[PDB]
């Protein structure tokens, strides 16, 4: 049994002390090579994005009770914008934000804009002066990239109390923007695989050994990965913090929502 | 300045290592003799149900960044009862509790119904096994008795995944109940203060120090209460992880909403 894991620090309380059962063996990478992975047969599970299981709910099952799923600001799913958003133009789609593209389109059509979207590559800052007036960043370097913009962080301040506006930048969080157009989480990610090739018990157990251990130990995992991305260990402690991992109903509930809204007429969604 | 805390389980990964500045002194007791010390002003900063800062907001103001909140099942919250709700003409409650049977009766009005609220004295299943077909139940005996009913763990079963009855007993969460009636959290606790007499910088830079602690050290945390509970770390662990300790957006939502339901016409809530 084969496994693609993608490692966004928002999984480290989950895969950084996995130990594989076994006869099980794992490969990582981008999450695009993942997708293809999990419908070729190179991996029999992944950890997918939302809209790529939806989109192949037919063939695709979850597990029931693993997610990453969020209840207000996420902070690694930014629209960079130095311009209000009916005014924008024209929004960059750096390397991976191509999964949450269906999110932005969504919040974008509730507020009736429709902005020229465009694949580029590069960082927010140096995108917003190379002709764009939005930018789209996720994972790792959106998380990098909203503390550059809105800190530094000073010991009386608090991550949760700082601005969303920098230099003339405004860091808009979608999963702020799904909380304030649905009031439910946001399911970002599941671990997928066909549904005629259900994962071993084995595996299943080593993972909620591990993600308890993780969830456990929150300021070892913080501080191995604040300082591979250059920030505080208490931005990133927060960061982890503030994830849902076990796909309970109220992430169930955003997770279909987002469906219906994103993929119309989708097959049911199965755990 | 003088604190008044009530050392409920939930709230330990925020009060266990709390470190007082110089010039804070605390007291601790039961919430109805916190409570009124805060009204009459011989504490200046308590940990109060959601219902006392709601039914005292004119003269209350609560921090902003501090809360007892969840979304979803909450565990230390239970109806437990052997027939269907609409079939029970009583509801015992062992404990006083203003806060759990506010929201026991804004669940039961919203769905018609109307057992009568009886004081009574014993456990869940003692009470079950003698004249009642429904118990309420908070904190840590709800929580060991929801365990010992649906229980036990094993090396496969989950805290997430185990069911919601055992041996004819059936065990309904309020806040699962809360969320099945509103979509959004619930807010159990927040930090009130006179509004006159905010408290000092000091403070609440222990108090952001001591949450950071707790929450970076869960299984820490969570192995004490276990123990004094004769509870599994792993069900401490879970239920700690699932609190939401920072009044955001959506759990000031959740707790205006309880507001406008179970103390209508209320002054309005301040931060
Ligand atoms: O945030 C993640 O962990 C994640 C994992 C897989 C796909 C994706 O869009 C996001
Ligand atoms: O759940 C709590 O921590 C709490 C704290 C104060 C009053 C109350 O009813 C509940």
């Amino acid at each position: 049994y084969r496994a693609g894991w993608i490692h966004f620090t928002n999984v480290a309380p989950i895969l950084d002390s996995l130990e594989l059962p076994p006869g099980v063996t794992a490969i990582t990478g981008v999450p695009t090579q993942m997708n293809a992975a999990l419908l070729s047969g190179e991996v029999d599970i992944a950890n997918v994005s939302a809209v790529e299981f939806i989109r192949h709910a037919d063939t695709l099952a979850a597990l029931p009770d693993f997610s990453v799923a969020v209840l207000g600001p996420v902070y690694s799913v930014n629209l960079f914008h130095t311009c209000p958003l009916p005014e924008l133009r024209r929004v960059a789609l750096t390397s991976q934000s191509a999964m949450s593209v269906a999110l932005l389109e969504v919040l974008l059509r509730q507020k009736g804009l429709s902005p020229v979207l465009e694949r580029a590559e590069g960082t927010a800052e140096s995108l917003l002066a190379a002709g764009y007036d939005g930018v789209l960043r996720i994972g790792d370097d959106a998380l990098r990239e909203w503390y550059g913009v809105v800190g530094p962080l000073t010991p009386e301040r608090t991550m949760t109390s700082l601005p969303h506006t920098g230099r003339g930048i405004t860091v808009t969080d979608l999963a702020q923007e799904w909380f304030d157009l649905t009031g439910h989480p946001f399911t970002f990610a599941v671990w997928a695989y066909r549904k005629d090739n259900p994962p071993p018990a084995a595996l299943l157990q080593a993972m909620r050994e591990a993600r308890r251990r993780g969830i456990g130990h929150l300021a070892e995992v913080s501080q191995r990965h604040a300082e591979k991305l250059g920030l505080p260990e208490r931005v990133v402690q927060h960061y982890l913090w503030n994830f849902r991992y076990h796909l309970e109903a109220p992430d169930r509930l955003g997770l279909r929502e987002f469906a219906d809204l994103a993929v119309p007429g989708h097959a049911e969604l199965t755990f």
